[PDB]
């Protein structure tokens, strides 16, 4: 409510795609053709859920 | 005003490119095709921001 703001989380389109979320964002598939993913931006990032 | 000098900051022609250029120059993309990928040269460099 102060910061008008919303995190986004670990999303993607594939479950294909969601395979490279668990190891870091280091190597995360971004896109391919059209299956796109945003990894988790947020206080919650890294956490233990 | 003494070195008549710019650094210049990470930069690249593609957010592909880009997303390289995150986790060091050691493997990041220099170029592509005609694409291109300027890596960070500045006092600024290793820093936090």
């Amino acid at each position: 409510g102060l910061f008008q703001e919303a995190y986004p989380i670990t999303c993607a389109s594939d479950p294909a795609l969601l395979r490279s979320a668990r190891d870091g964002e280091a190597h995360a598939r971004e896109t391919h053709f059209t299956q796109y993913l945003i990894y988790d931006a947020s206080p919650l990032k890294g956490l233990s859920l």
